[PDB]
């Protein structure tokens, strides 16, 4: 309550925005491991409040990105393994999830979609190879027609 | 420098707390728009440079969880286009960047492999559909080994 009443209020003031600094800082540098711990008057309790909230969204956050960088992961080991031919692999969409897993799940099941025209036209293709004539491809959309009328086209041929 | 001076200390104290408190609020609530101003003395200065070093990563990474969003939009997009046969849709890449574009580019790669597989095959297919026994499906890998022998298997009958 004199000068150095005033001098020891800044020393403290000084200190307090200090370790808040160092907080703010090591939230820079993906250390969200610390919690603030207890604010230190009540002046700044609303302020670690917000402190404690930027943390757990800073880590949300950075939980997802991860996700993100799995999904790349998979994604191109997946591609390795079918370039191979090894169309089994997939992304394992189970070690993910959230936003990452519906993606992972996107791409197996498109990919999916298009092995299943193909293990098809393998199938009646094979019959139409040893004798058998009977079966039909099946009628597909859009630009997938052609597929389906190419294999209709050797159908013909090896008919009579 | 007496008792009014200590108070008046606190008081502003108090309310440098209280921006910055704000400041951080708004920062948990996507309103990373607002730059926080200059420190409002010397000891405060670490702390808003850390303050817009938070800044700036709660950005970028709003950013890149965003084009996330984008990508798994882009890839249900893809999903529709080709389940009504319209193959040649791709996830638009080049509208994002970064990992998600990466990513991106690796599912349309990877369905293009896919496709081209049955171009191929809709084509050697067609030739056997009309005499022509000439062309041969091309090798593949691992279990699309498949797909090159039962088209060879239908071009041994069609043969003779
Ligand atoms: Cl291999
Ligand atoms: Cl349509």
């Amino acid at each position: 309550g004199s000068h150095m009443g005033l001098f020891n209020a800044h020393a403290v003031a000084q200190q307090r925005a200090d370790r808040i600094a160092t907080l703010l800082q090591s939230f820079a540098d993906g250390q969200l491991d610390t919690a603030g711990g207890e604010a230190p008057a009540p002046g700044y309790e609303r302020l670690y409040d917000s402190l404690r909230a930027l943390q757990r969204q800073l880590r949300e956050q950075r939980a997802e990105l991860q996700q993100v960088e799995s999904l790349e992961a998979g994604l191109a080991e997946m591609s390795r393994q079918h370039e191979a031919g090894w169309i089994d692999q997939t992304i394992p969409a189970e070690r993910l999830e959230g936003r990452a897993a519906r993606i992972a799940k996107g791409v197996n099941e498109l990919v999916a979609a298009h092995i299943a025209v193909k293990m098809k036209v393998v199938s009646v293709v094979t019959a139409y190879g040893q004798g058998n004539f009977e079966p039909l491809m099946d009628r597909l959309p859009g630009k997938k027609a052609q597929i389906t009328e190419a294999i209709d086209g050797v159908r013909e041929r090896l008919r009579g």
